[PDB]
């Protein structure tokens, strides 16, 4: 599985949304129905899956599927 696929799987599992909705340009809140508690938990889940620490300054900008993919691809453990 690629990084893109694994990031999308984490997002779908954390947010409780079907795979078809997890398009690259989808917004967690606006498209995937997330609340802000969920987005914090999603960031934590990405840290565990990819063994990486995400600083707040960057976490705050992770609001779409693509932004999460880009963060993880750009910080490979
Ligand atoms: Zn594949
Ligand atoms: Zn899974
Ligand atoms: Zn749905
Ligand atoms: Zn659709
Ligand atoms: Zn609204
Ligand atoms: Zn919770
Ligand atoms: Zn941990
Ligand atoms: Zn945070
Ligand atoms: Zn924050
Ligand atoms: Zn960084």
């Amino acid at each position: 599985s690629t990084i893109e696929e694994r990031v999308k799987k984490i997002i779908g599992e954390q947010l409780g949304v079907k795979q078809e909705e997890v398009t690259n340009n989808a917004s967690f809140v606006e498209d995937l129905g997330a609340d802000s508690l969920d987005t914090v938990e999603l960031v934590m889940a990405l840290e565990e899956e990819f063994d990486t620490e995400i600083p707040d300054e960057e976490a705050e900008k992770i609001t779409t599927v693509q932004a999460a993919i880009d963060y993880i691809n750009g910080h490979q453990a």
